[PDB]
């Protein structure tokens, strides 16, 4: 019933799945050389929730979405990080702003620009880092 | 009408084209040599089956006729520099049963659309002599 695109990344870590949200309120990405973590605050069915995926490392970067602001694209790199296949660079683009790039490693690029509709949530794999990531797509 | 469109990947040249979403994709023909010259899709929507060709007249053709219950679940390829133009140099379509491609010989910046849940139901992009850019419509299964 859902539209899920991904994942991009490795087979390490544990599977995680935020599910789609009615509204994404804010995102925090922790990154150093690679993407350590992603945290999302979102609202659905009248309730707000915060979910954190990944480890404790990296410098934090946060965006609080404006009213009418939605995620239009995600892009990054799947990298080799000391033998691990993980997310090394990540950017989220909204209808108004660019959030990123964060991370310093490159490898195999991926990009998911949404010409019609929106990125409504995320899924992926994580342990100490973000091993893999994917998106839920919903109509606008 | 609540469509979900992802893309485009490719250059800014060529003229825009858009097949729209289809009820069923019947067949796809890709013409390729060094790069992706053309894509032709036969699809059904509202009791009508039609064929639309995008791109030029070059390259060798290859075709897939979809089986009953067969749907597209992935698209991947390369955005490349071809004599200074930025176009699609390699393309593959993967169904729940078969891999169609890869076609084309040039590499550059890879792109990939793995559909974990749902299907690719149509295409849009830019084209002139070749396929400058490509994108897809998505639907649930």
């Amino acid at each position: 019933g859902a539209i899920k695109v991904g994942t991009w990344g490795g087979n390490g870590g544990s599977e995680w799945d935020m599910g789609p949200a009615y509204r994404i309120d804010s995102v925090k990405i922790n990154a150093g050389d690679i993407i350590d973590a992603i945290e999302i605050t979102f609202t659905r069915y009248g309730l707000t929730e915060t979910q954190h995926y990944g480890g404790t490392g990296g410098e934090p970067h946060e965006i609080a979405f404006e009213d009418g602001e939605y995620i239009m694209s995600m892009e990054g790199h799947v990298v080799d990080y000391f033998g691990l296949t993980i997310i090394g660079k990540l950017t989220l683009t909204t209808n108004r702003r660019t959030f990123g790039p964060f991370g310093a490693y490159e490898g195999t690029p991926f990009s998911i620009p949404v010409a019609e509709g929106k990125i409504a949530g995320f899924f992926g794999r994580a342990g100490s880092f973000i091993d893999a990531i994917g998106v839920y797509l919903m109509p606008n």
